[PDB]
């Protein structure tokens, strides 16, 4: 019954900037106890196109359950007052109790996914709706995750999890240095980094624009690991590794990271494939990108090697949500050249 | 319309591969088989971008230049219709039929400015433009494509089995079995840095490096049109050239424009790499609309049809050409070609109700 009626809302998009110039304990429970069911129910409804063998699964029957399960918590602070004190704490702890539900949604709805694969045929159209439908899933969890941690965080040097001065060249250390651990201890070598920085807004001066380090981190490691991974296989035999070359450039508008290895590339043909749905880090890391309207993309020369590249927005006032709503146009979406 | 186009319009292209191009100039040469083949071919594809034509905003279509394309384009497919009755065994209609596609080429010469010269009156006399009309946008990649199609298949023909147009002797038709890719854009960097001399005396300069995964240590070939090729590099050089002398014109020398070409198993790829300044990924999209240009409308820069064109002859054998920027410091732009003939397929645009549905 709240499934449909809470579907029938349109989720509402932020921006960092408000997330920022917000971060009222009651102003936030109002409308977290009113978003988080939309963005719950909305995504709910999706689910129940998918293929029957698929919404059967154990993972997306689980997957459902626990999300059914917290818009229902959520539902039931519609009757408390702002004021009741109790209600807002009771909130929290119940905003904890469902991130700790969600904990594992990747992980399951990824196992739901590999089972009805595995084991039944997937026609094109299908298999187009699958990569439709957990784009929006992926990105849905994304945002739930983002607004619940932010009042988990504020009201349980950044403000929640967003960094008003985000380091984004310590976070590209970061990320590299947490892929280089993984690939000295699998393959006993790894390739430095090089790393040079421009900041055409601010010439000469650090780069630095509001962001939510732990996401950059996220993407910039899975590029990392890919990266690496191909140039220890590509250069397998040789006595040294090429380095891994990154530049971070902050435009007037953008933020732009460019990641550049020399490990053999990949064909045009198959490049989309990196991005089908474990393999889901980067179509996971280019949601994590699109989020606040931003986005990733690979160019790759085939026998030489590749660039990834991290588009962000340079203005917490342009970084607004890009959600999935399950109206007209999603259910539509579910020869003119030879 | 025409009868003609009406019938011939009811069928699809059909697609040729690059490898079947050279066979059918080389040692599979039947001037008989390829009369056959084009004499019904060339109709199909003019009637089906003909309807096409008929379906523009009637304030386009009703210019004078899209009528005298329209009006080439049906004389043209009228003059190989005629052919239909003759016997691929008569030696006088293979030879007037090469003298047809010789006076086909020559009245299509114009195509491309005069198409664009409606659009710009359109844009005038209506504000629609293909930067916000998609319509529009759709409409002129099927047309250059087809159009590009038409010029390859007849001038085909022509160099390979007329008398006084032989072409280049090392070439099949304007194919090179053995392009000779670096070659290529030495040629082009060269063709756009004197034209860049000219508007701001002085050029960056070429830094190129070469990378044969394929055939280490060995030239780097493959079978293409150079003609395309060149067209492609020109135009991405043309840009770069523009983009590095304005966003440096206060430093006391150019950085260079560095390109890299890597062929590998199944691509063929060519990084162009400047130091122009950039672009917003907002406006990203808008650069491969036809007419876009930060430059006034004049030539170096102005006419927006770089992009959009040098895509096409890129996506014509089943290539790519995308354009990748760091806003405030430079811009990568990156071509795909297929490093196999048999995978070099024409890509052509139909006529049909998913097209309509576009529309
Ligand atoms: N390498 C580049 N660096 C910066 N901007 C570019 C580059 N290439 C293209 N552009 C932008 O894309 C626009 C469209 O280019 P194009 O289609 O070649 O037409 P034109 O060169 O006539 O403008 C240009 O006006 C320019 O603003
Ligand atoms: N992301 C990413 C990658 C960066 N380089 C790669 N090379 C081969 C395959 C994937 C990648
Ligand atoms: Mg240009």
């Amino acid at each position: 019954r709240e499934v449909e009626h809470f579907s029938r809302y349109s989720p509402s998009p932020l921006s960092m900037k408000q997330l920022l110039d917000f971060g009222c304990e009651r102003t936030s429970f109002a409308f977290l106890r009113q978003e988080l069911p939309v963005r719950l129910a909305n995504i709910l409804k999706e689910i129940d196109i998918l293929p029957t063998q698929l919404v059967n699964t154990s993972s997306v029957q689980l997957v459902k359950s626990w999300y059914i399960q917290s818009l229902m918590d959520l539902v039931e602070f519609h009757e408390k007052s702002p004021d009741d004190q109790k209600a807002l704490s009771d909130f929290v702890d119940t905003l904890i109790k469902v991130r700790n539900r969600h904990h594992n949604v990747v992980p399951t709805m990824a196992q739901g996914i590999i089972e009805y694969k595995d084991a039944c045929t997937v026609d094109p159209v299908t298999n187009q709706n699958l990569q439709y439908f957990l784009d929006r899933f992926y990105m849905n969890r994304i945002s739930t995750r983002m607004l619940m941690n932010q009042h988990i965080l504020i009201f349980s040097s950044h403000i929640g999890s967003i960094d008003p001065n985000c380091d984004v060249v310590a976070v590209v250390q970061d990320a590299f240095e947490c892929s280089r651990m993984l690939c000295d201890q699998y393959y006993l070598s790894s390739p430095e980094l090089k790393l040079t920085q421009v900041n055409g807004k601010f010439p000469d001066q650090p780069i630095h624009i509001v962001y939510v380090p732990s996401h950059l981190h996220h993407m910039l490691f899975e590029l990392f690991k890919n990266a690496m991974r191909a140039t220890v296989e590509h250069q397998e035999n040789q006595p040294s590794l090429t380095p891994i070359e990154v530049i971070v450039v902050l435009g007037k508008e953008d933020l732009t990271i460019k990641i550049s290895d020399r490990g053999g590339g990949v064909p045009l043909r198959i490049i989309d494939r990196l991005f089908s749905y474990f393999g889901y880090g980067l179509p996971i890391s280019r949601l994590y990108a699109k989020y606040f309207q931003g986005d990733l993309n690979l160019y790759s020369l085939s026998g030489y090697g590749t660039d990834a590249i991290i588009y962000l927005k340079a203005l917490s006032s342009e970084s607004i949500e890009k959600l999935p709503v399950f109206n007209k146009s999603a259910f539509k979406h579910y020869d003119d050249w030879c």
